């Protein structure tokens, strides 16, 4: 009842299922499937050919995703509305809210949900990080980290978006990524600060002004007040060990998987 794919696949509806930047998300349907889906539009965008192809490519490769971690993506492509332009996509719908709205709601998380949802965020990177070729997600965060509601698992999000940002408040980031440097350990950083948050229910560098104090801490290896906030002493270690400045020093995925704390619950 109002779009429609250019095949007929998804139909798209009126409700609203709410907003990131000024990223609004309609409820939609797979009438291959009979299943609801996310409809999702970025209002007012594009950009350049060869990025374009890029983002085309990169695209089609995340339709082929199936992991547990992973928020299924379905389908995108451009439109004008009138009047409006913008980029659509269609994912899984995720209805449960982020890890983000959860820390919103209670400021505070039991060690046997934190042990459990991050695994499920290392089992969805190293998933990410060993296709052909490597994906690299490079825009983690606790509001793209999504949780189920049957079964309670999380999913690793806005994989769409994170494609775009890489084809071509706004944040703090591993040292390297101020240079535009990022490998695979960029998304591990990323972990360390989605774990210091859960564990402390603070935004990491929250003592800081301004993004100029933040980016002197970040590339001087000055670790965020919070750090020292975290009670759990293999959750300190953890997070220690993946927010390191140098990139080449942080723990592997394996060595994170691999660690004791995981091996408990």
């Amino acid at each position: 009842a109002v779009g429609m794919s250019n095949d007929g696949r998804f139909l798209k509806f009126d409700i609203e299922i709410g907003r990131g930047s000024f990223k609004t998300v309609y409820k939609g349907l797979d009438t291959e499937t009979t299943v609801e889906v996310a409809w999702c539009e970025l209002q007012e965008r594009k950009l350049t050919k060869s990025e374009r192809q890029r983002f085309k490519e990169e695209a089609e490769m995340l339709k082929g995703l199936q992991h547990p971690n992973i928020v299924r993506f379905y389908d995108s492509w451009e439109s004008t509305v009138k009047g409006k332009k913008c980029i659509v996509l269609v994912t899984e719908l995720m209805t449960s809210g982020t890890l983000k709205t959860y820390l919103k709601r209670f400021k505070v998380m039991k060690i046997k949900v934190l042990r459990s949802w991050c695994r499920q965020i290392l089992k969805g990177l190293q998933f990410l990080h060993t296709r052909t070729p490597p994906i690299i997600h490079r825009d983690l965060k606790c509001d793209n980290i999504f949780i189920t509601g049957p079964t309670g698992s999380v999913k690793i999000g806005d994989l769409g978006l994170a494609t775009l940002k890489r084809a071509s408040t706004p944040e703090f980031m591993a040292p390297e990524m101020y240079e535009e440097k990022y490998d695979e350990s960029v998304d591990v950083y990323a972990f360390g600060m989605c774990m210091l948050e859960m564990a402390t229910s603070e935004y990491p560098y929250s003592e800081c002004q301004n993004a100029a104090q933040i980016y002197r801490r970040v590339t001087s290896g000055v670790k965020p007040a919070s750090f020292d906030k975290v009670a759990i002493p293999e959750v300190k270690e953890i997070i220690e060990g993946c927010i390191r400045q140098n990139k080449d020093e942080r723990y592997s995925i394996k060595d994170l998987l691999n660690h004791a704390f995981f091996q408990e619950e």
